[PDB]
C-alpha cells in the first residue's frame, strides 16, 4: 500500500530497568552457550507491583506519544493495543483502560493479537480506519504492552529465536501531519506456519494449572514434524520478501536507499540473520539496541523507532524501515521518511 | 457512519447441543429464583473434545457464511477473530488459524478483543480496511468463537446479567455485492466503566492459579463502589442511546420501520429491559431466539442475524437493527437492508 496521507506524529516507550545476561548467568537462569549465541546482553524487566502492569506501562507510553507530537488526546478516534501475553486481569477490557487513561472516555479501543507483528499490523488497520470518515478525529493511538512472569514465561528461555523483556510502547498516528511520514505499508503473511506456533499441544478446554514452564522451540520441532512440509523454511522467507518488496516498491525506495531497518529483536547467533535477508549491514538495523531490551513483545518497532529519534539518529531526508514478524506467520512493513526533528 | 458500499454476502453460525437451566437446577449448578428471573430457557454447551476448540468451530461457522454468499476463498483480504476467553492453547495466532482453515494461506488475520462487542466492532475495523485498498480482494470473514469451561467460567452464574453459550458466528463482508446491504454504523463508547469490569481486582503479574470461579456481577458492584460515580446509570444510557440514534439516522430509518432488533443475550427480568431503551416490543427482538441460546460470546448479533435469514423471518426491504454491546463499555450498533433471500 502507497500512502497519500500518513504520518507518525509521535512515538515513545515505557521501559523498566534493565537485566543483564550476565546476571541471569551468575544466577543459574541462562546457560552461558545460550547467552553469547543469541548476543541478547540484557532485557528490560519490570516490578511485580501493580504500578507496572502492562496497561499501565501502556498508558505511560501512550501519554508521552502524544506529548511528544503535540496530539490533543481529543483528536485521538481509535486505540489499538497489542499484546502477547497476560494483562493482570482477566475477562476485562485493558484497552480500555489504556484509552481511558491516555485519551479519555469517548474513544474506541480494540484489543489486538498478532503475536509480535501486532504493532505494525495495527498501522494498516488503523490507518485504513483514519481514511474512512468513520471517525472523527485524525489521529489513531497505537499501543504494545506486556510484563512476562513465572512459572508459565521464562524470558530468557521460552523461546529458542529470542529473549522477552518487559514494558510497552506507543506510536500516534496522523492524517494531518507528524514529524515522519508513512510512505508505505505492506504485509506478507504464511497461515499454514500457525502450526509451528503450537506444536502437538493439545486444545485444552481450560487453562492447564498450574502453569508448565513454556517453551515455544520445542512446539516449533514438534509443529515442522507435524506438518511435513518440503519447502518449511521457504514460506518464511518468501513471506519476509514479500514484505520489503512490496513496502520498498510502494514507497518508491530501494534498501540501498534506507538509513536504518527496526527490525524484532531476535537472532539465530549462525548463518543467515534478518539483515542478511533484507539486504542490509548489521550497523544498519536496530540491533545494537534491541539487543539491550530483548524482545518486548509486539513493541519493538515502536521502541526502536523512538531510540532513533530521541537520539538523533536520523535527521530529515532520511527513510526508515520498519520490520515487523510475529507467530501465524504474518510480517508488516512499513517505510517512513523524516520530515522534520521533534 | 454512512455506508455506500457495504454488504453482508454470507452469515452462519456453529453451535454445539443446548443444555436447558432446568437441567442446571437439577444438576445444583444453578438456583431456581436465578433461572426464573433471568428467563434463560437453555444455553449452548460444547464438548470438551479438540475438535470443539473456539478456534475450530469458528472456522466450520466460517466455511458455511462463505459457502452461502459465494464468496471465493481467493477473494477475502482480511480476517478478524473476536472472542472473550481461552481459545485452547496459549501463546499461538487462534486467528491464524481461523484464517488458514476457512480461507487460505495468504490473508492477514487478527484476533480482536472488545468483550461481547468485537462482533460489531469488528464490522466497523473490517468495512474501513476493505475501503482503504490495502488489499486486492473485496471482501473480508469477520468470526467468533467461546467455549467456556471451570473452574475459572461458571457458565450459569460468573454474569449476573446473562448466561454464556459455547459456539462460533462468522459473517463475509463485500464491497461488491451480498444478500443484505449494511446502510450505517455506530459506537457509542464510555471507557469510564471499564472499572466495572474489573472491580478491586488487582492488577497479577501471572494468572492466578488454581483459578476462582469468576464473579462478574460482584466486579460490577465493588467497581461501582471504588468509581464513586453521580451519574453511573446515565452514562450507560447515553452511549447506548447514542449508538442507536446515529446508527439510524446515517441509515435514514425511523426506529418504527425496524423489522427486527437483534440484541446481546441478557435479561434484567425486572420489567425494564433494552427493548424499552430502544422503543421496539420485546417480540421484534431476538430474545426468543437469545434465551435458548445464552450469550455466544461476541457472536449473539452474526448468530441472531443467520437466525432470522435461515426460517426467512425476514424479506427484502426489511431493515434490521444489529445492536451491540461489551463491558469497556463500548457499543456498536449497525442497520443492514435485506435485499434478497439466498
Ligand atoms: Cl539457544
Ligand atoms: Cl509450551
Ligand atoms: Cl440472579
Ligand atoms: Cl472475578
Amino acid at each position: 500500500m502507497r500512502w497519500e496521507n500518513l504520518f507518525v506524529s509521535g512515538v515513545a516507550a515505557w521501559l523498566p530497568p534493565l537485566s543483564t545476561a550476565q546476571d541471569a548467568v551468575m544466577a543459574g537462569l541462562l546457560d552461558p552457550a545460550r547467552s553469547k549465541l543469541r548476543g541478547i546482553e540484557s532485557v528490560t524487566v519490570a516490578s511485580d507491583a501493580e504500578e507496572d502492569a502492562p496497561p499501565r506501562m501502556a498508558a505511560r507510553a501512550a501519554r508521552a506519544a502524544l506529548g511528544r507530537g503535540d496530539v490533543d488526546p481529543a483528536d485521538v478516534s481509535l486505540v489499538l493495543h497489542s499484546s502477547l501475553w497476560f494483562q493482570g486481569i482477566d475477562l476485562w477490557p485493558a484497552a480500555s483502560y489504556v484509552a481511558h487513561e491516555a485519551v479519555g472516555r469517548h474513544v474506541p479501543a480494540f484489543g489486538l493479537a498478532q503475536r509480535c507483528n501486532g504493532g505494525m499490523g495495527a498501522i494498516e488497520l488503523a490507518g485504513a480506519y483514519l481514511g474512512s470518515g468513520i471517525g472523527a478525529g485524525h489521529a489513531a493511538l497505537l499501543t504494545t504492552g506486556d510484563r512476562f512472569a513465572g512459572p508459565r514465561i521464562d524470558r530468557w528461555n521460552s523461546v529458542d529465536v529470542t529473549m522477552y523483556g518487559d514494558g510497552a510502547a506507543a506510536l500516534v498516528l496522523s492524517t494531518r501531519d507528524g514529524f515522519a511520514r508513512v510512505l508505505s505499508t505492506a504485509t506478507g503473511v504464511d497461515n499454514s506456519l500457525e502450526i509451528l506456533a503450537r506444536g502437538d499441544e493439545p486444545f485444552a478446554p481450560h487453562p492447564v494449572e498450574p502453569s508448565p514452564v513454556a517453551d515455544l522451540g520445542t512446539r516449533t520441532v514438534r509443529g515442522a514434524e507435524l506438518a511435513d512440509l518440503p519447502d518449511l523454511t521457504h514460506r518464511y522467507i518468501d513471506l519476509l520478501v514479500a514484505a520489503k518488496t512490496q513496502a520498498l516498491e510502494d514507497a518508491g525506495t530501494a534498501i540501498e536507499d534506507i538509513a536504518h531497518a527496526v527490525i524484532p529483536v531476535s537472532r539465530r547467533g549462525t548463518g543467515h540473520e534478518l539483515h542478511d535477508l533484507l539486504g542490509l549491514p548489521d550497523e544498519r538495523t536496530s540491533w545494537a539496541y534491541g539487543r539491550t531490551t530483548g524482545h518486548v513483545g509486539a513493541g519493538d518497532q515502536y521502541a526502536g523507532l523512538a531510540h532513533l529519534v530521541e537520539n538523533a539518529l536520523v535527521q530529515p531526508g532520511d527513510r526508515v524501515l520498519l520490520f515487523g514478524g510475529g507467530a501465524g506467520y504474518t510480517c508488516t512493513a512499513a517505510v517512513v521518511e523524516i520530515l522534520r526533528m521533534p
